[PDB]
């Protein structure tokens, strides 16, 4: 659970990267 | 560590809604 945790948590950091990168194109 | 991988995997949902917005607007 603290391994899945830890994946979910460095997509989580992907996806917030991912909305900035959206958020300055718009 | 089960209910922070659940509040992890909502956020990302929420996350997935947002970009999917995001990528509509932009």
């Amino acid at each position: 659970l603290a391994a899945k945790k830890q994946e979910l948590e460095e997509i989580l950091h992907e996806m917030e990267a991912r909305i900035e990168e959206e958020e300055e194109r718009s």
